């Protein structure tokens, strides 16, 4: 890696990674570079540092299998070790769609539009080539000069066969679908589906527009609790000012039962998406 780029600062890191600027040594041109040291520490026993590898395998295998989407990200380059991974995109200078929220406080209803309109667009993509990402979240969306959104982080995305079912409990709780909860309080739970990226999709709308999660709670026992009924409401306080229509559109992502939640390509038909047909 080392031989063609450049390591610069640092742009984030990961629970076994970071994430740094670097620039290509022949065209003197920037871009990301995540390294996954897939040797961790203490807890990567023998066999877990088995199961890093082989995930990173899986990661780079969906962004393969993605690459060319307008607004997904492009993996450029990888390279490997007996211990770390580098994998090449290129660089996302408005960094993560979080980082604008936070500045932001909450975002207006037409650029909400925005932002998920193209969101869906993407993870309609994912649906119709079988892949979860079971990710989504505003720290694994980046923002181009354009500002336009960048889908990042495959690192849990999945491929998945007719039919398969998932049953792993993975990525941030407050954005998990009930189903990935469920599952992991029961054995004799059917596992889950691309449905849980949908249920994300929610809770990330919802927080654009109100600034602050569907779910929440000091103790996770009950945020979770919450998650599970689907306890959620639109706060009296803040959602005065949108519209019912962008409200129906939440509503309908945050259903608690999968058979019964919007998919990409109903979210993109619904009223909110459709004044200039
Ligand atoms: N192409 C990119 N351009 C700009 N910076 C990026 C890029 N990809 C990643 N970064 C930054 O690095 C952070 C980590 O990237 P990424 O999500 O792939 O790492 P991770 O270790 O898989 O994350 P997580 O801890 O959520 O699992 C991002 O949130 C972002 O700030
Ligand atoms: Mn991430
Ligand atoms: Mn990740």
């Amino acid at each position: 890696f080392y031989e063609n780029y450049e390591p610069k600062e640092i742009l984030g890191r990961g629970v076994s990674s970071v994430v740094r600027r670097c620039i290509h040594k022949p065209t003197c041109k920037e871009y990301a570079v995540k390294i996954i040291d897939v040797t961790g520490g203490g807890s990567f026993s023998a066999e877990e540092v088995q199961e890093l590898r082989e995930a990173t395998l899986k990661e780079v295998d969906i962004l393969r299998k993605v690459s060319g989407h307008p607004n997904i990200i492009q993996l450029k380059d990888t390279y490997e070790t007996n211990t770390f991974f580098f994998l090449v995109f290129d660089l996302m200078k408005k960094g993560e769609l979080f980082d604008y929220l936070t500045e932001k406080v909450t975002l207006s209803e037409k650029e909400t539009r925005k932002i998920m309109r193209a969101l869906l667009e993407v993870i309609c993509a994912l649906h119709k080539l079988n892949i979860v990402h079971r990710d989504l979240k505003p720290e694994n969306i980046l923002l181009d000069d354009d500002m336009n959104i960048k889908l990042t982080d495959f690192g849990f995305s999945c491929q998945l066969d007719p039919g398969e079912k998932l049953r792993e409990v993975c990525g941030t709780p407050s954005y998990l679908a009930p189903e990935i909860i469920e599952c992991s309080m029961n054995d004799n739970h059917p596992g889950y589906g691309k449905e849980v990226d949908m249920w994300s999709t929610g809770v990330i709308m919802y927080t654009l527009l109100a600034g602050s999660p569907p779910f929440w709670h000091r103790k996770q026992m009950l945020m979770l609790r919450m998650i599970m009924s689907g306890n959620y409401q639109f706060g009296s306080p803040e959602w005065d000012d949108y519209s019912d229509t962008v409200k129906d559109l939440v509503s309908r992502f945050l259903v608690v039962q999968p058979q019964k939640r919007y998919t990409a390509e109903e979210a993109l038909a619904h009223p909110f998406f459709q004044q200039y047909v």
